[PDB]
Formats: C-alpha cells, structure tokens, sequence
C-alpha cells in the first residue's frame, strides 16, 4: 500500500525507442518464443534498433524476478501470477492434426477414427498447456498408438517430413512448419479445447514508459482479442 | 540373451539435448519404420536430473551428446563432432561466405545461451578471444532460430548438424565460421549393465549405422 505510492513517486525513466539502449527480458514457452520472437524482431528493426532482447522459460522464480524487474513481460497460461500482476489477453492456441503433404492416407478433415488408427509422435510440453493434452485425449478413452514421445516441439517439423508419423500440435506452431517442412494440417477430430494465452506485467512497471511502449508493441502485433 | 527387432514391443529411452533430436530422430524413425515396426522410442533432456542413476537403473537406455560426468560404469562410442558455421538468410543484403571476422562483428546477432552443453560454452570463448558481437536477441534454445534467421538480418553462430536441417526449410545459407571455436566431439553412451544386453546392443548398432562418421 505504501508500495504503490512509492512507486508512483518516482519519477519515471525516459524511452525513445529510437535511441534506447535497454535489454528487456521476456518470459515465454519454445511455443511462444518460435511464434512470436520472428516478427517481434522484425518489428523492432525497424522501430527500436538499438534496444537488446532476452528470453528464458517460465519454468526462477517468476513471480520474484518480475518484481525486482529483471523479468520485464510473460507470456504465457501462467496461474500463479495473481496479486501484483497486470494481465491481458493476447491470442487464443487452437490444436490442430499435422503430418507431411503427401502423407499415404492421412486425410483432411481427418476423422477421429483415422485418428486412432495412425501412429502418433507425442510431445510432452510440461508445466504448459500444451501438455494437458495427452492426458484429454486418454481421459476421453482415445486410443493414440504412440510411437514416439519427446519432451519439446523443436523436432516435429523434421519428424513429421521424413516419416508417417501425425502430430496434434497448436495452429500457431504448424504454421510456422506447413511450408518449410513440406506438411499439412487437419482440423482436429477430438473434442479438445482452446488454451487463453495472456501477457503478464508487474504492476511497479504498469507505468514504467519502456514496459508500456513493449507490451503495446505485442497488442499491436498479436492480439486477436 | 537375444531380441527380435521385426517383433519387439520395447520402449527404448533416449536423452539427447535439442540439437541432437532435431537431427537424429528423422532419419532414427524413418530407419525403424522398416525394422522395427512395432517398438516405441521416448527421448528426453540430460538436464532432466538424475540420468547417472536413471541408467543404472535402465530407465534411460542410451544418451547422445558431450556428458563430461558419464564416466565409471559407463560405455562411450564417437559417433561425430559439431562443428561451429555461421547462418543467416539467403538474401541477406550484406552477409557473405565465407564471412570475415570483420563482417561477424559488424553484423547483429541472435545468441543461444543452450546451458550446460557444450553449444553453452560458444559465448565465453569468443568473449575470451576478444571477439566482440552485437547480442541483439538471446533465447535460452535452438527451436526459434530459423524463422527468426529467415525475417531479420540477423547472423546465428550454429553447429553444422543444425545447419543443414534448417537451410532448405527456412531459405538460409551458411558460412564457415571465422572464429577458432573448436569442434566438439559427440558420443553414444550406455551403463556397464547394459553392456551386453541384446536390445540394447541392437539400438547402439543402428546409431552406429546411420550416424558414425568413422569411415
């Protein structure tokens, strides 16, 4: 309480995007980071060419290093961060069926049949949302024969290109692997839902000018809300 | 005692960091489709603690990469060894190959920080050579770097074995890399109890076909 005074007491550092030399650093998953990191530097080439960009994986301690300010922004499903946090809704994750063009059966729309009949690579995504979705697909009694399991995304695309393999993988993600890797998508024959993804500020840097000029930036470019 | 590969319904466990299974599981599952139809592989990260025990204990059956610590009670067989090229996109308007040290520290890069792998040891040994970069964008792992090579003018210090995965797919082209960063030697690694086991042996004898570089 004497906190927020405080911290609306000081007088707040300047930003000129064009002249900064900040580090800001930023919170996300390695599907937020391959999702949203190409045109956010795409964007600040040309608006602030001179600031630095670091990211690290939510999983710290968070929460601490966004009040002390060494964390700047979050992105992500990120429950704990409660009392002290701004919060705004960005996008919506929607998942997806994936396998390569020329796949010998894989159909779009494919059935959920099929879906249960082809073999399946995995990826267990812990601690994210992503990783809710092997145990829906389980509790909703789908079988998956599951040939291969890996813990993160960054080999699906290569995987899915030189085998027959299918993946069920967030739409933000095949997106950016349907032209490079040659591959397809479905929409997903399973019941499975949408993942809320926020960006997440502390509120001693609700008015710091850089955070602000930062977060807008990312509303401008990837806010579907 | 023996195993059927054309039959066997095993799980087969495998640590491996990123770069490792973006560029063995391709051609590591393309292989099996054929000879063995019916088993299940499940990788994971060394930095996932415990792997000492977990292959003592059989829970993880083979690691790939530079683990200093897999020493007493362990097997090692090279397979290959990563060497450091710089990439960037094809139309960059000003990157050339092969890439000066001049040009390497006038461009801006994209750093990846890949804690506790050899990759990790890229940033302290071109600090220490008194080879200056611009750090525009660090992230701690390897997954975005294509896309992000491919929409910026940025320049990425990679092992080759990513490289050639990443060329076709995202438009980019490599230059060998003008700094002295020296290669690292990548080895299979199993438990002395598992020395002898035939599944086992019949895994390390596919990696041995498919990714030895000895001949």
């Amino acid at each position: 309480a004497l906190n927020t005074l405080q911290t609306a007491l000081t007088t707040r550092d300047s930003f000129d995007p064009f002249a900064s030399t900040r580090t800001f650093n930023l919170a996300m998953t390695d599907i937020g980071e391959m999702s949203v990191m190409p045109p956010l530097m795409e964007a600040l080439a040309q608006r602030a060419p001179h600031i630095q960009i670091s990211t690290l994986r939510p999983n710290g301690n968070l929460k601490e290093d966004m009040e002390s300010g060494a964390v700047d922004l979050a992105l992500g499903l990120l429950p704990e961060l409660q009392t002290g946090f701004f919060q705004r809704r960005l996008f919506r994750h929607r998942y997806v069926c994936m396998f390569r063009k020329d796949h010998p059966s894989a159909k779009s729309p494919m059935s959920l049949k099929q879906f249960s009949e082809l073999e399946h690579v995995g990826v267990v995504a812990l601690n994210t949302g992503h990783g809710e979705v092997d145990g829906l697909l389980e509790r909703a009694g789908i079988k998956r024969r599951m040939r291969l399991v890996v813990p993160h995304f960054i080999a699906i695309g290569p995987i899915l290109h030189s085998t027959d393999l299918i993946a069920t993988v967030p739409q933000r993600f095949a997106v950016r692997c349907e032209v490079p890797f040659g591959l397809t998508t479905s929409p997903h024959p399973a019941k499975l839902p949408d993942i809320a993804i926020n960006l997440f500020w502390h509120a001693k840097y609700n008015r710091d000018p850089g955070n602000m000029w930062l977060r807008q930036l990312f509303v401008e470019l990837f806010s579907e809300a």
